[PDB]
């Protein structure tokens, strides 16, 4: 009843890494199941601070990444319903939670868990109909109200690894190549680095304001120009410093030939931006924006130069269906887009998780799929996910909101790509229109209720999601009613494009992970198991929509060949449905449609592929096939541009962290995304070793690049900015131009690291040294004033001589340290170095003053 | 000598633009005459790969549309003969044109020269009774030979131009907004659009052929349709798919009750056509033919259709006095006019520089007025003009070749409206009446000679016609004699009409600038010459005939209020003239009635008129005036619908410019000639700019669309076939139907290009694209096959990621590409796009694969 809710309410958890190795000391991990035989022990502690508790019908929730495999308390067991979804309950011996009494519950959870980012907060109870509620001290973004800090080397994934775990001292010798640069070393260095730029001795001077000549720009791109100018400090006026501009495509050739290029020429008493089309002279603009200094001071250094984007498509990807993200946050993210350059932003409306757009004619979408609360039918909910309370969880934008998106980002030269993914990942669409089926068909209405179904009625597939869901993950590609569905919903957001003056040129039909993991290859079938894999039976086991009957006929009629292959069939049939509605472009996950013959085999006349295997595993070769066969290849590698993953090896860094182990502002900004086999001497592999990479096959080219922000424990809109911020610029960077140190693609060139040497890593490192300075320096004190809560770093610091020594990932950032367990914070000066004994924490500063990052012990 | 003209024949010319702008650049145009003080320079260079040219009796000859205003090189001068035509000559400083030398000539012009096209061929030689001769090199339809490539910003009229410049990159944006439709999406889409189509699944299969009912139609008209079916491919038996025909006016009502409606249902193994009038009739075979596929399959839609011209006059304009176009290429325009729907072809057949039509009585007309050759007196040819060489240069129609013409428009629903230009634009008819008088008047026949003398033998006038011609421009619209001269033209004209079957409806009286340029605005009086304007002597100046005594008693007995009503007073008469014959018509170019107080004034109980203003320059509103006044407003603007216009904004483009820089296939589509205010905001004015329209007058409708083919520089039919086609297509199409965006007439209504969206651009857009792809994917394979050689785009492109991107204007039409300099030519595929490196050139071919549109660097 409520009164045992009440009480469970009130214990309070502790969770505390015990083993992360468990297979390598002595756990049967593939007896348990465990995918590769790799399981760790995990200690869940529930401390009673009140009378005893013992009830015996409740049911405990929690939600974790990683599937319990076995639980080593004999008064506990925990089973699945689906996704992140745990339940925790009392056995036959259950005797109770002991007044004040801490009640231990070790388990063993599948793979490894090394970041106490893994562990998610908001654990509730349940008993008879009382209402849930959560354990308190877990309802928080602060991990350590619940988690125990890890120790030793509990952050090694195996007993090989040879990451680097990043503390003070460690992280000094990783920036220890890095300096401030005199502000005289950096004048006139526009972000992202120009095409061809020189510099001239003197500055033309903007205190006093500027006067913009903004006729050759439609008026609301204009208005972002003149909003910017103010908010770095000039003024805008009649008599101030001239800035012209004008639009001749006929001033360019070759490669500069191209949306967004211009020709830039800055005076000591006026300026000039002539552009290729209206992008140009809007990025033109922006290249003298970047130039404003941080201090006020409004000089910037006469220059001339000439520029243009090495690739068309520059973008940021980042995923609201996880969780949701505001409006006020996406149009924030946009702003930084327009000030670095990028021009596409990748929206994934949709998941498993939750459908965040409004589609008139299907309100179920948002009214069912736009929230999650506890609801065991989830007939006006999805069940909670990502530890975010069993209460309602959601949001979603109206049409209204969705159009003034996109007008918003039309405005900075930015294409939005809407993504409603498919087949898989589309549990919230599959969910709500099955309420939708339900609820129309208690009205009697048969035929609108099948109108827009997901699912088929026959369908008993046993089959297992990347994210632990089943077949309710999986829309059924081959009913009428799914078509129906997919070209309403095109239909509806094309509608919104249109009133919004950005008609659609791409739409993403996603298309990643329509596959049943439990069939994969580290897994293995009970009755014959082999070795080091995990043991589980097979013999129920699935492809997606094998068991559907309708499935059945389309492959008998012989519409399509076999299970195996109704994902690329689907990706085309929906590529004739985006070509029906006027869109000549589709784009996809390159593995949904990696059965297709080639491009050829869609309807519009062009696709693009969202690369996203890691090179270290073939994928600087297997992405060759991608261009080969027709296909646009946007590259997207998860081990250098997937931004949720963690900024550094630190066990309290948040990020997942499957396709590498860190991706920091520098390693993404040595990413080089045309030659990807170069990457083996510049970087490690996910677990810190060299590996080499080589390709005989012709390479054409990338089409453009993309960073994602996949959303899973990016619970709020500060923690979404923290992960995109302020590495975003370092793609941006890479995305517009081509460095010096990136060489040609050289087919049959061996690239082994730690062995070769064919890349200009001198030139790399000397570039890197003065953009970590640009930021430092300059560009921080912006994304301050644009107010979004990018991470700022942690500074390395040592103790030489009895005195602190500090730096960090990005020179000209204040640092602070304090020596009494950070009270009292004092700034720390290179040239005057103080005197420490004893604990020494350091913490760095934003340029504002206003924010800090995580202090560290010295 | 011949020896010197020889020796000058073999010169070697070169024409490169200087400055197109000099006015801009320190030359003082006004001091130099030039109107609105514009001006350019010009080099011509003559180089001497023979001995030296030492004689100085010589004149050389040239022609250009712009009057020469100075000579910088102090050996040469140049002077005017009339019309196009100047002299180059030695002065007293010439000192030879010495061996294996260049000599450069550089000119200033009037005005600007945006186009290579305006420069023209055949310059030639004389001497002292030497026979004249060709500067060889010249003498080609080859600008190349002869003119060099503009670059920079050449094709710019001023420093504030707009426009765009036509390349492959900015082609390819300004082509982007399209796509290929596939074949599925283009069923049953009759051209033009009828007024009410329903397409239904299944296709007709005339593969066997039809079996054709065409006892509703004349035979004449009927063995147009039966030829028509044999052309595109499908057999005519009777065994065939029965395609039935009757004639049911009451089956028709409203709107619909006019001549051309029809009804029609195709279907699975029968058709019917139901018309109004046996035009209905025909035209619903049209249209059942436009349905046919470019592929041989013989597979159409069935529907069930109703439709009707929006319009009862639906005209296609066409010049053959400035440059002769012979009648087998009247008659492939015919039938295409009559594939397409349109029923009006109105006839230039006199102008200054041709007269051609054999008249009985007046042999004078064509035995001089049909050739121009180099002589001086012009007792045997019209002087030179339009770079067709000395040589005589012409051709007219013999009363049998007209009777032919006009047998074949009949046959195919076509109207022949003769329009005999006056009284200004008379040049041809003048000199020739001057021949015809002096010989009857050397043989003492002197009321012979007089009785069609167009001159009065005391008219010093002087007065400067717009193409520079002086007073024999006009005919002298005071005497008996021309109301003689034209009542026999009427006569003449008029039984060959009667012959042929189609008595003449409505006789054009022409009327267009009949007024003396000199006394223009942009021109001031040297004794107090106002800023920016073209300072000549007006003391001289007179308004036309003022000097003929005859036109001054004329206004003295009162017949007449004075010299500037002479031109509508003609058109009085000549309205007179008309109905004395029979015919109750006329039509005229505005401005030759703008000083009739109504329709009322006109002898004829309809008076048509071409409304030719411009849209920016107060069009939208100046025409409401013409239809409130009782005429019939034939909408015929030279923004949109003058197709001796060029394409596009390409100095390598064939077309005048003086209304607008271009108008392709999508403009025209795009003009609304029944609500004239809303082109304002949807297309830009003749620098490119925004422009408003707005209007506050009763506006009842215009009466008819016409789009004109001028034939300035149109020399031969090939060019004169490139000029009208496509985009006669268009025409037809908006002559035809009433499309959805084409918003009604609202007055007070105020259309700010590039600020209010009234109009429903998506519609247009939709609209147009369909209707490009019809184009390039059918219907351009029917004008390969009536042999028209239109127009062929060239293809826009980029180059992303090193692999080719192609586009075209009329997407279906095949691209080519070359990767050597255009020796090897490749067939371009969208799904498997190419990789190239270096100089790329692309060009599009013809669907038979015959032709190419010219080729151009990527
Ligand atoms: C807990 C964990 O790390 N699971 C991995 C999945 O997150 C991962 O999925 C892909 O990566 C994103 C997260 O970085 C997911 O949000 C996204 O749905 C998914 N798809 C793409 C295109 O990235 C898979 C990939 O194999 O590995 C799991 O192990
Ligand atoms: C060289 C030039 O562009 N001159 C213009 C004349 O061509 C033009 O005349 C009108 O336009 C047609 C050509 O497009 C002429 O062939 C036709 O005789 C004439 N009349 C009508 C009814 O169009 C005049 C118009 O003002 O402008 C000159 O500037």
């Amino acid at each position: 009843d409520q009164q045992l809710v009440d009480q469970l309410s009130q214990l309070k958890l502790n969770v505390k890494m015990l083993d992360n190795r468990a297979g390598e000391n002595g756990v049967d991990c593939a007896a348990l199941g465990a995918d590769w035989a790799s399981c760790n022990r995990v200690l869940f502690t529930l401390s009673n601070d009140g009378q005893a508790i013992d009830g015996k019908d409740w049911v405990i929730y929690f939600h974790s990444p990683r599937q319990t495999l076995r639980v080593d308390n004999d008064q506990f067991k925990i089973a699945h319903l689906t996704g992140d979804l745990y339940k925790l309950e009392p056995t036959a011996k259950f005797s109770g939670f002991p007044a004040g009494k801490a009640v231990e519950i070790p388990v063993v959870a599948e793979y490894w868990q090394l970041f106490r980012n893994d562990f998610l907060p908001r654990w509730y109870a349940t008993s008879g109909d009382a209402k849930p509620k959560m354990l308190a001290n877990t309802d928080t973004e602060n991990l350590d109200q619940f988690v125990a800090p890890f120790t030793g080397d509990q952050w090694k994934r195996t007993k090989d690894d040879k990451n680097i775990l990043m503390t003070p001292a460690s992280r000094f010798v990783s920036n220890a190549d890095l300096q401030t640069l005199p502000a005289g070393a950096l004048r006139g260095k526009i972000v992202p680095t120009p095409m061809q730029v020189k510099v001239h001795a003197q500055d033309a001077d903007l205190r006093k304001g500027v006067a913009l000549d903004l006729s050759t720009l439609v008026k609301p791109a204009a208005d972002v120009v003149s909003q910017r100018f103010a908010l770095l400090g000039v003024p805008v006026q009649t008599n101030g410093y001239p800035i012209k501009t004008d639009i001749q495509p006929g001033k360019f050739k070759g490669a500069m030939a191209v949306s967004g290029a211009y020709e830039l020429k800055i005076g000591k008493k006026e300026a000039q931006v002539i552009g290729f089309d209206q992008a140009g002279v809007f990025y033109g603009l922006q290249s003298i924006l970047s130039l404003v200094p941080s201090d006020g001071s409004g000089k910037i250094a006469t220059l001339d130069a000439s520029d243009a984007p090495r690739f068309p498509y520059r973008g940021i990807f980042l995923d609201v269906a996880r969780n949701f993200h505001k409006k006020d946050a996406v149009l924030r993210l946009l702003d930084q887009m327009a000030a670095y350059k990028l021009n596409k932003f990748h929206f994934h409306l949709s998941d498993d998780e939750g459908w965040r757009i409004e589609i008139p004619g299907l309100p179920e979408l948002t009214e069912v799929g736009g929230q999650r609360c506890h609801d065991l039918s989830e007939t006006t909910c999805l069940l909670p996910q990502y530890g975010q309370g069993p209460d309602v969880y959601g949001g979603f934008f109206s049409r209204q909101d969705y159009i003034d998106i996109i007008k918003y980002a039309q405005a900075r030269q930015i294409e939005v790509i809407p993504e409603i993914d498919m087949p898989a990942h589309a549990r919230a669409a599959v969910v709500s229109m099955e309420a939708r089926y339900k609820k129309l068909h208690a009205a009697g209405k048969e035929q609108e209720a099948n109108e827009f179904r997901l699912v088929d009625q026959t369908d008993t597939s046993n089959t297992t999601s990347v994210q632990f869901f089943n077949r309710q993950s999986y829309l059924n590609p081959c009913l009428d009613s799914s078509q129906r569905f997919v070209d309403k919903v095109i239909g509806e957001i094309a509608q919104m494009h249109k009133e919004a003056g950005q008609p659609i040129k791409t739409w993403h039909f996603g298309g990643d992970d329509a596959k049943n993991i439990r069939l994969g290859a580290g897994y293995t079938d009970k009755a014959k198991p082999e070795p080091g894999k995990g043991i589980i039976d097979q013999s129920n086991e699935d492809k997606p929509w094998a068991k559907s009957q309708v499935c059945q006929t389309m492959i008998k009629e012989g519409k399509v060949a076999d299970m195996e292959h109704l994902p690329s069939y689907f990706g085309q049939e929906v590529s004739k449905l985006v070509k029906a509605h006027g869109i000549d472009r589709m784009q996809a996950w390159q593995d949904g449609l990696k059965d297709a013959e080639s491009s050829k085999a869609f309807a519009t006349s062009r696709v693009g592929v969202n690369f996203w295997d890691t090179l270290y595993w073939g994928g600087f070769d297997s992405v060759n096939d991608w261009a080969n066969k027709g296909y646009e290849v946007v590259v997207s590698n998860p081990d250098y541009v997937y931004m949720d993953f963690p900024y550094e090896v630190n066990p309290d860094e948040r990020g997942y962290y499957w396709g590498t182990r860190f991706s920091d502002e520098r390693k993404v900004f040595s990413f080089a995304p045309d030659n990807m086999p170069q990457n083996a001497e510049t970087s490690v592999d996910r677990d810190g070793n060299h590996f080499n990479a080589k390709s005989d096959k012709p390479w054409p080219g990338a089409y453009g690049l993309s960073a994602q922000l996949w959303s899973e424990t990016q619970r709020t809109d500060p923690q979404m900015e923290y992960m995109i911020f302020p590495r975003a610029l370092s793609v941006a960077e890479r995305s517009w131009h081509r460095a010096g140190w990136e060489q040609d693609y050289r087919a049959g060139r061996e690239y082994k690291g730690g062995e070769t040497h064919f890349v200009d890593t001198q030139a790399l490192e000397k570039d890197w040294l003065r953009f970590a300075n640009i930021l430092g320096q300059r560009e921080l004190a912006k994304l301050d004033k644009g107010g979004v809560a990018y991470r700022l770093p942690v500074p390395g610091a040592r103790v030489a001589g009895g005195k602190l020594e500090a730096n960090i990932a990005l020179p000209g950032l204040g640092i602070e340290y304090s020596t009494d367990g950070g009270k009292q914070w004092q700034r720390y000066d290179a040239k005057a170095k103080p005197a420490v004994s004893g604990e020494v924490q350091v913490r760095s500063v934003s340029p504002d003053g206003k924010r800090y990052s995580r202090a560290e012990k010295v």
